């Protein structure tokens, strides 16, 4: 994956017994040179760095002070937590999308910050506020949060996002601006078909002629009472229809459950998937039942069966 570079590493041979500062929620990962980076939800977007991808250390944040334009979209927001960042590398630039919102409401806006490098030691290191990408108002039937960028086989960048309301949305981005055209069509590609519609945090990857849509089912943010689950569906066309193993459309609650946790790791969710050579990893957070349900970073090797469906090992 050119936009999610990891080259020169086999995730399947590594020991993923994470150590260090592992508190995280809605994480994504990027690697530049010998340095690994984690971006996740928190004040001004929290960052963690690692030498091997296993031992993590907190490394500050993206926005020391929130851009004033946030108020034009979410005037009621009072605190400085920015949610569910997404990172990708294109044309020598790092594109970091994130969410500005308030819990339980859809008055939200997805923003974009860019940097020439992820290394704070480099003279070119500077997170630039490149403004809003797409937003939702109370009158909209969707929620503009939890972005994920994917470049299809033809090199066309697409932005997927969404949480509750109508569900998962999809829209084309322009390669130059990396923002959707003013007249771009917004497409709904997945929904539980229930009320409330508990589906969010989309992440799309392409593997062997298929596009896989990973999403999170049910409830996050409730500590050991979270009911988060990771589900997946696929399609030959990035615009859908995404269908699960049983042939059920993801627009009708379809989705094959990849992980629903256990009595030790509660509600795993808001995932990300990365590849390297022939290996792949599943990234997400889960609530620690042994530690007051604190959200913890999880990285595990992700395999793919003969049918091409992903699965976690035992
Ligand atoms: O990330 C989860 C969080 O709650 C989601 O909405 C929850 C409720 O369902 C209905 O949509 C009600 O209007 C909400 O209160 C939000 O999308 C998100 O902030
Ligand atoms: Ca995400």
């Amino acid at each position: 994956v050119h936009f999610h570079p990891f080259g020169n590493v086999n995730f399947y041979e590594m020991d993923w017994s994470l150590k260090g500062d592992l508190w995280a929620h809605d994480p994504v990962i990027a690697k530049e040179g010998s340095r690994w980076y984690v971006f996740h939800t928190g004040s001004g977007i929290q960052i963690k760095t690692s030498e091997d991808g296993v031992h993590w250390e907190n490394m500050g944040w993206v926005f020391p002070s929130l851009p004033d334009w946030y108020k034009q979209y979410v005037p009621e927001k009072d605190e400085d937590h920015l949610w569910a960042p997404d990172i990708c590398f294109y044309n020598g630039i790092y594109y970091l999308y994130y969410s500005v919102s308030t819990f339980g409401k859809n008055t939200s806006v997805i923003g974009l910050a860019t940097n020439q490098t992820l290394d704070p030691r480099d003279p070119d290191y500077e997170w630039k506020d490149m403004g809003p990408v797409i937003h939702s108002t109370a009158s909209d039937n969707y929620n503009a949060i939890a972005p994920n960028v994917v470049f299809d086989q033809e090199g066309q960048p697409w932005l997927s996002f969404g949480s509750f309301w109508s569900g998962i949305q999809l829209i084309q981005l322009d390669t130059e601006t990396m923002k959707p055209a003013a007249q771009a069509e917004l497409l709904t590609i997945a929904s539980r078909g229930e009320e409330p519609n508990a589906i969010e945090a989309p992440f799309i990857v392409c593997r062997n002629g298929y596009y896989y849509l990973f999403v999170s089912f049910d409830f996050c943010c409730r500590g050991i009472e979270s009911t988060y689950k990771i589900a997946v569906g696929r399609s030959k066309d990035i615009t859908g229809p995404y269908v699960d193993k049983n042939g059920v459309s993801m627009m009708q609650g379809g989705g094959t459950i990849l992980d629903e946790g256990n009595d030790r790791w509660i509600g795993p969710g808001h995932c990300a998937v990365y590849f390297s050579g022939v290996s792949a990893i599943l990234v997400n957070h889960a609530y620690d039942a042994l530690k007051n349900g604190e959200p913890t970073l999880q990285i595990r090797p992700l395999y793919w069966d003969d049918e091409g469906w992903p699965y976690l090992s035992v």
